Protein backbone atom coordinates (compact mmCIF):
# COMPACT_ATOMS: atom_id res chain seq x y z
CA UNK A 1 0.00 0.00 0.00
CA UNK A 2 0.99 3.64 -0.46
CA UNK A 3 1.78 5.32 2.85
CA UNK A 4 4.54 6.64 5.10
CA UNK A 5 7.27 4.56 6.76
CA UNK A 6 6.82 4.19 10.52
CA UNK A 7 8.25 2.08 13.34
CA UNK A 8 6.04 -0.12 15.50
CA UNK A 9 6.89 -2.17 18.57
CA UNK A 10 5.68 -5.59 19.66
CA UNK A 11 6.68 -8.94 21.19
CA UNK A 12 7.69 -12.04 19.26
CA UNK A 13 6.70 -15.68 19.85
CA UNK A 14 9.26 -16.07 22.67
CA UNK A 15 8.00 -12.91 24.45
CA UNK A 16 10.99 -10.75 23.38
CA UNK A 17 10.35 -7.07 22.55
CA UNK A 18 11.43 -5.70 19.16
CA UNK A 19 10.97 -2.73 16.81
CA UNK A 20 9.39 -3.40 13.40
CA UNK A 21 9.21 -1.35 10.20
CA UNK A 22 5.60 -0.60 9.28
CA UNK A 23 3.68 1.57 6.79
CA UNK A 24 0.96 4.01 7.87
CA UNK A 25 -2.19 4.68 5.83
CA UNK A 26 -5.36 4.75 8.00
CA UNK A 27 -3.96 1.59 9.61
CA UNK A 28 -0.42 0.48 10.42
CA UNK A 29 0.57 -2.31 8.02
CA UNK A 30 3.33 -4.91 8.33
CA UNK A 31 5.14 -3.40 5.34
CA UNK A 32 8.87 -2.63 5.67
CA UNK A 33 9.91 -0.08 3.02
CA UNK A 34 13.54 0.07 4.23
CA UNK A 35 14.65 -3.16 2.52
CA UNK A 36 14.60 -3.59 -1.27
CA UNK A 37 11.11 -3.46 -2.77
CA UNK A 38 9.74 -4.20 0.69
CA UNK A 39 8.91 -6.93 3.20
CA UNK A 40 5.18 -7.72 3.47
CA UNK A 41 3.54 -9.89 6.16
CA UNK A 42 0.00 -11.23 5.76
CA UNK A 43 -2.62 -12.90 7.98
CA UNK A 44 -3.95 -16.24 6.67
CA UNK A 45 -6.53 -16.19 9.51
CA UNK A 46 -6.37 -19.97 10.21
CA UNK A 47 -7.31 -20.68 6.57
CA UNK A 48 -5.28 -22.00 3.63
CA UNK A 49 -6.00 -19.39 0.97
CA UNK A 50 -2.82 -17.41 0.30
CA UNK A 51 -1.61 -14.85 0.92
CA UNK A 52 -4.56 -13.64 2.99
CA UNK A 53 -4.74 -10.00 4.18
CA UNK A 54 -1.84 -7.55 4.49
CA UNK A 55 -1.44 -7.34 8.27
CA UNK A 56 -3.24 -4.22 9.53
CA UNK A 57 -3.04 -2.78 13.05
CA UNK A 58 -4.86 0.22 14.54
CA UNK A 59 -2.18 1.64 16.86
CA UNK A 60 1.24 0.38 15.66
CA UNK A 61 1.64 -1.74 18.82
CA UNK A 62 1.91 -5.52 18.40
CA UNK A 63 1.75 -7.05 21.90
CA UNK A 64 -1.25 -9.36 21.48
CA UNK A 65 -0.47 -13.07 21.47
CA UNK A 66 -2.21 -13.25 18.06
CA UNK A 67 0.34 -10.66 16.88
CA UNK A 68 3.46 -12.57 17.99
CA UNK A 69 3.97 -14.84 14.91
CA UNK A 70 3.57 -11.86 12.55
CA UNK A 71 6.08 -9.80 14.56
CA UNK A 72 8.68 -12.57 14.21
CA UNK A 73 8.01 -13.46 10.56
CA UNK A 74 8.39 -9.77 9.62
CA UNK A 75 11.43 -9.07 11.81
CA UNK A 76 13.32 -12.25 10.87
CA UNK A 77 12.72 -11.74 7.14
CA UNK A 78 14.50 -8.39 7.61
CA UNK A 79 17.43 -10.04 9.40
CA UNK A 80 17.76 -12.62 6.60
CA UNK A 81 17.57 -9.83 4.00
CA UNK A 82 20.40 -8.05 5.83
CA UNK A 83 22.51 -11.20 5.96
CA UNK A 84 22.35 -11.79 2.20
CA UNK A 85 23.00 -8.09 1.47
CA UNK A 86 25.81 -7.38 3.95
CA UNK A 87 27.50 -10.80 3.79
CA UNK A 88 27.08 -11.92 0.16
CA UNK A 89 26.16 -8.68 -1.68
CA UNK A 90 22.83 -10.27 -2.69
CA UNK A 91 19.71 -8.09 -2.86
CA UNK A 92 16.74 -10.27 -1.83
CA UNK A 93 16.25 -13.83 -3.08
CA UNK A 94 16.25 -13.04 -6.82
CA UNK A 95 19.22 -10.66 -6.51
CA UNK A 96 17.10 -7.76 -7.81
CA UNK A 97 15.34 -6.68 -4.56
CA UNK A 98 12.17 -8.76 -5.09
CA UNK A 99 9.47 -8.15 -2.47
CA UNK A 100 9.56 -10.69 0.36
CA UNK A 101 6.08 -11.90 1.32
CA UNK A 102 5.10 -14.02 4.35
CA UNK A 103 1.79 -15.40 5.64
CA UNK A 104 1.22 -16.45 9.26
CA UNK A 105 -1.66 -18.27 11.04
CA UNK A 106 -1.77 -20.73 8.13
CA UNK A 107 -4.44 -23.41 8.70
CA UNK A 108 -5.18 -24.72 12.23
CA UNK A 109 -2.54 -26.45 14.39
CA UNK A 110 -0.27 -26.72 11.31
CA UNK A 111 3.12 -28.10 12.38
CA UNK A 112 5.19 -26.80 9.44
CA UNK A 113 6.45 -23.89 7.34
CA UNK A 114 7.33 -23.74 3.63
CA UNK A 115 8.16 -21.68 0.55
CA UNK A 116 5.32 -22.21 -1.94
CA UNK A 117 7.20 -20.86 -4.99
CA UNK A 118 6.11 -17.24 -4.38
CA UNK A 119 6.13 -16.64 -0.60
CA UNK A 120 6.83 -18.00 2.88
CA UNK A 121 4.03 -19.61 4.91
CA UNK A 122 4.10 -20.45 8.65
CA UNK A 123 1.77 -22.60 10.75
CA UNK A 124 1.06 -21.91 14.43
CA UNK A 125 1.96 -25.47 15.44
CA UNK A 126 -0.31 -27.63 17.59
CA UNK A 127 1.20 -26.37 20.87
CA UNK A 128 2.65 -29.84 21.57
CA UNK A 129 5.15 -30.59 18.78
CA UNK A 130 5.52 -26.94 17.70
CA UNK A 131 4.75 -23.39 18.70
CA UNK A 132 4.39 -20.74 15.89
CA UNK A 133 7.17 -21.65 13.52
CA UNK A 134 8.17 -18.08 12.69
CA UNK A 135 9.55 -17.89 16.26
CA UNK A 136 12.74 -19.55 14.95
CA UNK A 137 15.17 -17.36 13.01
CA UNK A 138 16.78 -20.53 11.61
CA UNK A 139 13.33 -21.58 10.35
CA UNK A 140 12.66 -18.21 8.69
CA UNK A 141 16.08 -18.15 7.00
CA UNK A 142 15.67 -21.82 6.00
CA UNK A 143 12.47 -21.01 4.09
CA UNK A 144 13.82 -17.82 2.48
CA UNK A 145 16.96 -19.73 1.41
CA UNK A 146 14.66 -22.05 -0.60
CA UNK A 147 13.72 -18.94 -2.61
CA UNK A 148 17.44 -18.21 -3.14
CA UNK A 149 18.14 -21.78 -4.34
CA UNK A 150 15.10 -21.70 -6.65
CA UNK A 151 16.47 -18.55 -8.36
CA UNK A 152 20.08 -19.81 -8.54
CA UNK A 153 21.02 -23.51 -8.77
CA UNK A 154 17.34 -24.53 -9.00
CA UNK A 155 18.10 -27.92 -7.40
CA UNK A 156 15.21 -30.34 -8.15
CA UNK A 157 13.42 -31.24 -4.92
CA UNK A 158 13.98 -35.00 -5.06
CA UNK A 159 16.71 -37.55 -4.29
CA UNK A 160 20.30 -36.26 -4.07
CA UNK A 161 19.68 -32.84 -5.62
CA UNK A 162 16.72 -32.49 -3.24
CA UNK A 163 18.90 -33.38 -0.24
CA UNK A 164 21.41 -30.72 -1.37
CA UNK A 165 18.53 -28.23 -1.64
CA UNK A 166 17.58 -29.03 1.98
CA UNK A 167 21.18 -28.90 3.23
CA UNK A 168 21.74 -25.44 1.68
CA UNK A 169 18.67 -24.19 3.59
CA UNK A 170 19.91 -25.72 6.87
CA UNK A 171 23.39 -24.27 6.31
CA UNK A 172 22.28 -20.71 5.51
CA UNK A 173 19.53 -20.94 8.14
CA UNK A 174 22.27 -21.67 10.71
CA UNK A 175 24.63 -19.02 9.31
CA UNK A 176 21.82 -16.44 9.60
CA UNK A 177 21.24 -17.52 13.22
CA UNK A 178 24.96 -16.98 13.94
CA UNK A 179 24.82 -13.57 12.23
CA UNK A 180 21.99 -12.36 14.49
CA UNK A 181 24.03 -13.92 17.31
CA UNK A 182 21.40 -14.81 19.93
CA UNK A 183 22.40 -18.16 21.47
CA UNK A 184 23.24 -19.63 18.01
CA UNK A 185 23.89 -23.34 17.46
CA UNK A 186 24.16 -26.04 14.79
CA UNK A 187 20.67 -27.41 15.48
CA UNK A 188 17.54 -26.68 13.42
CA UNK A 189 14.33 -25.35 14.94
CA UNK A 190 15.16 -25.65 18.67
CA UNK A 191 13.35 -22.40 19.48
CA UNK A 192 9.98 -23.61 18.22
CA UNK A 193 10.11 -27.41 18.66
CA UNK A 194 8.45 -29.32 21.56
CA UNK A 195 7.88 -26.62 24.24
CA UNK A 196 7.63 -29.37 26.88
CA UNK A 197 11.07 -30.87 26.14
CA UNK A 198 14.22 -28.79 26.59
CA UNK A 199 17.42 -29.12 24.57
CA UNK A 200 16.02 -31.00 21.55
CA UNK A 201 15.48 -29.93 17.92
CA UNK A 202 14.09 -31.09 14.57
CA UNK A 203 17.53 -31.87 13.08
CA UNK A 204 21.22 -31.61 14.04
CA UNK A 205 24.07 -30.49 11.79
CA UNK A 206 26.82 -31.36 14.29
CA UNK A 207 25.42 -34.86 14.82
CA UNK A 208 22.65 -35.84 12.31
CA UNK A 209 22.43 -39.37 13.77
CA UNK A 210 21.05 -37.89 17.02
CA UNK A 211 17.68 -37.73 15.24
CA UNK A 212 18.23 -40.79 13.03
CA UNK A 213 19.62 -38.96 9.99
CA UNK A 214 22.64 -40.44 8.09
CA UNK A 215 26.07 -38.92 8.67
CA UNK A 216 27.82 -40.92 5.93
CA UNK A 217 27.06 -41.80 2.30
CA UNK A 218 27.03 -45.51 3.12
CA UNK A 219 23.93 -44.79 5.23
CA UNK A 220 21.98 -42.93 2.52
CA UNK A 221 18.22 -43.49 2.35
CA UNK A 222 17.17 -44.88 -1.04
CA UNK A 223 13.39 -45.29 -0.58
CA UNK A 224 10.62 -43.01 -1.88
CA UNK A 225 9.42 -41.43 1.40
CA UNK A 226 10.04 -37.69 1.92
CA UNK A 227 10.65 -37.19 -1.85
CA UNK A 228 13.40 -39.82 -1.67
CA UNK A 229 14.69 -38.62 1.71
CA UNK A 230 15.40 -34.92 1.09
CA UNK A 231 15.21 -34.10 4.83
CA UNK A 232 17.03 -37.33 5.73
CA UNK A 233 19.98 -37.49 3.30
CA UNK A 234 20.61 -33.78 3.95
CA UNK A 235 22.31 -34.99 7.16
CA UNK A 236 25.28 -36.20 5.09
CA UNK A 237 25.84 -32.72 3.64
CA UNK A 238 24.97 -30.95 6.91
CA UNK A 239 27.71 -33.02 8.58
CA UNK A 240 30.16 -32.10 5.82
CA UNK A 241 29.43 -28.37 6.20
CA UNK A 242 29.77 -28.63 9.99
CA UNK A 243 33.17 -30.34 9.60
CA UNK A 244 34.39 -27.69 7.13
CA UNK A 245 33.47 -24.93 9.60
CA UNK A 246 34.23 -26.50 12.98
CA UNK A 247 36.71 -29.31 12.20
CA UNK A 248 36.79 -32.74 13.84
CA UNK A 249 37.44 -36.46 13.33
CA UNK A 250 34.52 -38.41 11.86
CA UNK A 251 34.74 -42.16 11.21
CA UNK A 252 38.50 -41.74 11.66
CA UNK A 253 38.95 -38.94 9.09
CA UNK A 254 40.28 -35.64 10.48
CA UNK A 255 39.16 -32.23 9.16
CA UNK A 256 40.80 -28.87 9.94
CA UNK A 257 38.00 -26.32 10.52
CA UNK A 258 38.17 -23.04 8.57
CA UNK A 259 35.29 -21.25 10.31
CA UNK A 260 31.73 -20.13 9.47
CA UNK A 261 32.56 -17.12 7.26
CA UNK A 262 34.70 -19.18 4.88
CA UNK A 263 32.08 -21.96 4.93
CA UNK A 264 29.46 -19.39 3.91
CA UNK A 265 31.67 -17.99 1.13
CA UNK A 266 32.46 -21.39 -0.37
CA UNK A 267 28.87 -22.68 -0.34
CA UNK A 268 27.40 -19.38 -1.56
CA UNK A 269 29.81 -19.48 -4.52
CA UNK A 270 29.00 -23.16 -5.26
CA UNK A 271 25.26 -22.43 -5.09
CA UNK A 272 25.31 -19.40 -7.38
CA UNK A 273 28.05 -20.39 -9.84
CA UNK A 274 28.44 -24.20 -10.06
CA UNK A 275 25.41 -26.20 -8.89
CA UNK A 276 22.75 -27.11 -11.46
CA UNK A 277 19.17 -28.52 -11.11
CA UNK A 278 20.35 -32.14 -11.28
CA UNK A 279 23.58 -31.89 -9.22
CA UNK A 280 24.29 -34.99 -7.13
CA UNK A 281 26.48 -35.20 -3.98
CA UNK A 282 29.58 -35.98 -6.05
CA UNK A 283 28.93 -32.89 -8.18
CA UNK A 284 28.50 -30.93 -4.94
CA UNK A 285 31.97 -32.01 -3.80
CA UNK A 286 33.41 -30.82 -7.15
CA UNK A 287 31.45 -27.54 -6.98
CA UNK A 288 32.72 -26.86 -3.44
CA UNK A 289 36.31 -27.78 -4.38
CA UNK A 290 36.19 -25.35 -7.35
CA UNK A 291 34.59 -22.60 -5.22
CA UNK A 292 37.36 -22.98 -2.64
CA UNK A 293 40.06 -22.95 -5.36
CA UNK A 294 38.60 -19.77 -6.87
CA UNK A 295 38.56 -18.05 -3.48
CA UNK A 296 41.71 -19.30 -1.74
CA UNK A 297 43.83 -21.12 -4.32
CA UNK A 298 44.54 -24.72 -5.39
CA UNK A 299 46.98 -25.48 -2.54
CA UNK A 300 45.11 -23.65 0.25
CA UNK A 301 44.07 -25.11 3.62
CA UNK A 302 40.50 -24.23 2.60
CA UNK A 303 40.58 -26.57 -0.41
CA UNK A 304 42.18 -29.32 1.72
CA UNK A 305 39.45 -29.03 4.37
CA UNK A 306 36.63 -29.20 1.81
CA UNK A 307 38.27 -32.39 0.46
CA UNK A 308 38.72 -33.85 3.95
CA UNK A 309 35.11 -33.06 4.93
CA UNK A 310 33.65 -34.80 1.85
CA UNK A 311 36.03 -37.72 2.51
CA UNK A 312 34.74 -38.01 6.09
CA UNK A 313 31.12 -38.36 4.89
CA UNK A 314 32.06 -40.86 2.16
CA UNK A 315 31.30 -38.53 -0.76
CA UNK A 316 33.88 -39.06 -3.51
CA1 LIG B 1 -2.16 -3.16 18.20
CA1 LIG C 1 19.47 -23.41 15.47
CA1 LIG D 1 11.96 -28.46 22.73
ZN1 LIG E 1 13.43 -27.03 3.57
Amino acid sequence: ITGTSTVGVGRGVLGDQKNINTTYSTYYYLQDNTRGNGIFTYDAKYRTTLPGSLWADADNQFFASYDAPAVDAHYYAGVTYDYYKNVHNRLSYDGNNAAIRSSVHYSQGYNNAFWNGSQMVYGDGDGQTFIPLSGGIDVVAHELTHAVTDYTAGLIYQNESGAINEAISDIFGTLVEFYANKNPDWEIGEDVYTPGISGDSLRSMSDPAKYGDPDHYSKRYTGTQDNGGVHINSGIINKAAYLISQGGTHYGVSVVGIGRDKLGKIFYRALTQYLTPTSNFSQLRAAAVQSATDLYGSTSQEVASVKQAFDAVGVK
